[PDB]
């Protein structure tokens, strides 16, 4: 139950969808991207620009690890570091934290 991504510039504790959204509006670059607590318990969201588009991958928080899908981290900074090295969808990583 690592609690490191709470103080990451990416990781917005109170941030809905479109309030996310809105923020990847500001700068429109692919890679742009920020991480949001969703409203359900153990549940995060990925929320990104890729091939002109925002984009939400949803990131389940389930024992010791998180989720993507059916890859496995063992914790959010964790998953946030291995997608700014390998694409998240396509051929584009996490590469522009959205902080402020």
């Amino acid at each position: 139950g690592s609690h490191m991504h709470e103080s990451k510039e990416w990781y917005h504790a109170s941030l809905t969808r479109a309030q996310a959204e809105h923020m990847l509006m500001r700068v429109p670059r692919d890679g742009a991207f920020l991480v949001r607590k969703r409203n359900e318990p153990n549940s995060y969201a990925i929320s990104f620009r890729a091939e002109g588009k925002i984009k939400h991958c949803r990131v389940q928080q389930e024992g010791q690890t998180v989720m993507l899908g059916n890859s496995e981290f063992d914790s959010l900074v964790d998953l946030i570091s291995y997608y700014e090295k390998h694409p998240l969808y396509r051929k584009m990583k996490l590469r522009y934290p959205i902080n402020e």
